[PDB]
């Protein structure tokens, strides 16, 4: 009904100066079960939902604090704004999903490469 400061998104996800490409990388390091989840996940979508994910994310990670708080709250007080979530809901679940893999990925995510885009490729 309304964003708290970690639901639905995690207050660390929302102040992190990181890529999506950083967070996955330190994911793949320091939550690999977490990592290995999302992409199997991915890799099971078609090229267009996929796609459609990376966009999404890429556009969420270019926000400042403010643009993505507003982003929170808006998917807090309707659970259907985001039209991704009508193809694919945990399409940003290595993201978004909790406060515990949310401190752990941003803790370190600055280390990483930006532009890593072989962390979308996985077998
Ligand atoms: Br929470
Ligand atoms: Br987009
Ligand atoms: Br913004
Ligand atoms: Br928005
Ligand atoms: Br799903
Ligand atoms: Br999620």
């Amino acid at each position: 009904a309304d964003a708290t400061d970690d639901y639905p998104i995690p207050n660390r996800i929302m102040r992190t100066p990181c890529t999506a490409e950083q967070i996955m990388a330190a994911a793949r390091d320091v939550e690999p079960v977490y990592y290995e989840r999302y992409m199997t996940d991915y890799k099971n979508k078609p090229p267009h939902v996929q796609q459609a994910a990376r966009d999404r994310i890429h556009w969420f990670f270019s926000m400042d604090y403010a643009g993505r708080r507003q982003y929170s709250e808006n998917t807090a007080t309707d659970a259907f704004f985001e039209q991704l979530a009508w193809m694919w809901p945990n399409w940003a679940k290595l993201f978004f999903n909790n406060k515990g893999v949310a401190a752990n990925t941003t803790d370190v995510c600055e280390q990483y490469p930006p532009d890593d885009m072989s962390v979308w490729n996985w077998d």
